[PDB]
């Protein structure tokens, strides 16, 4: 599979943050989720708030530790005041596997997940359970054929697996 290596610092992210029982529930529901924020304003206010540390907006899945699995929509901001009752988190500095899924969105970030679901089992000591990985949406025509939604996955050690050697 394609992927690039990407590592950021720590970062602020601005958004509301739902959580579900968990990974296939909320699959279910983060769909909703998604349609609820941009009914409410929710999107074209975070927009405003992006300060391009990242380049679009984020929906995050951060495990939570009872199991259950909660998503974020997010972007990367900072000035509290104005940050108001907005959920903020604190994205902990790490090193990503950064792939791409091409086409219309959602059914090609679905079948890209999949396959990067598929790809990474074999990086067991690679890959971080604990933090959260999350697809980035840039500006762009959602549903062109050609529209790229990035998908960002954790990893520590990468440069120690085997097949790197
Ligand atoms: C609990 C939460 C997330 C993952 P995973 C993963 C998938 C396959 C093999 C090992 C790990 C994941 C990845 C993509 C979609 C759903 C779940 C995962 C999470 C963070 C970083 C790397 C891998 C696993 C258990």
């Amino acid at each position: 599979m394609e992927y690039q290596l990407q590592q950021l610092a720590s970062l602020t992210l601005v958004g509301i943050k739902e959580t579900y029982e968990n990974g296939r529930q909320a699959q279910q529901h983060i769909a909703g989720f998604w349609q609820r924020c941009y009914q409410e304003g929710v999107i074209a206010d975070l927009q405003l708030k992006n300060n391009g540390d990242l380049a679009g907006i984020l929906g995050l899945c951060i495990p939570e530790l009872d199991g259950k699995m909660s998503y974020m929509i997010a972007v990367t901001g900072d000035n509290s005041a104005d940050i108001a009752k907005y959920d903020v988190i604190t994205l902990a500095s790490s090193k990503y596997m950064v792939f791409e899924a091409q086409g219309a969105v959602p059914k090609a970030v679905q079948q890209k997940m999949e396959e990067v679901h598929h790809y990474i089992h074999q990086y067991q000591a690679n890959t971080v359970k604990s933090a959260p990985f999350f697809e980035l949406y840039q500006d762009g025509d959602t549903t062109s054929e050609k529209y790229i939604t990035e998908i960002w996955m954790p990893v520590k050690g990468l440069e120690h697996h085997h097949h790197h050697h």
